[PDB]
């Protein structure tokens, strides 16, 4: 899973995203990009525990630390998301209607 953590404004970094993403649960590994002025990264071994964490930090600061959480695969929604959302499989079953009534 593909996680995005910036906006490192205010006392709220690697340090920060770490607590959090740590105490949602044990993610796969974190980064930080010193390129942008306030932006990183983070990888989730899996996707629920992203879901959770990006949801909660998202939808709720950290400890007083308002970082910006974002899914880049994984995310389904009804905006006009371009990239293909990583929810679930879909090939082997299919049902459109057979029945011609």
């Amino acid at each position: 899973m593909k996680v995005y953590v910036g906006n490192l404004g205010t006392g709220a970094g690697k340090g920060e995203l770490e607590r959090a993403f740590s105490y949602y649960g044990p993610l796969r590994t974190v980064w930080i990009a010193r390129n942008p002025p306030g932006f990183a990264f983070v990888e989730f071994e899996d996707p629920r525990d992203a879901e959770d964490a990006v949801r909660g930090l998202d939808g709720k600061v950290i400890c007083g630390s308002r970082v910006r959480v974002e899914l880049s695969t994984g995310m389904p929604r009804r905006s006009r998301f371009d990239r293909p959302p990583a929810r679930r499989k879909l090939l082997e079953v299919l049902f459109n209607g057979p029945l011609e009534h």
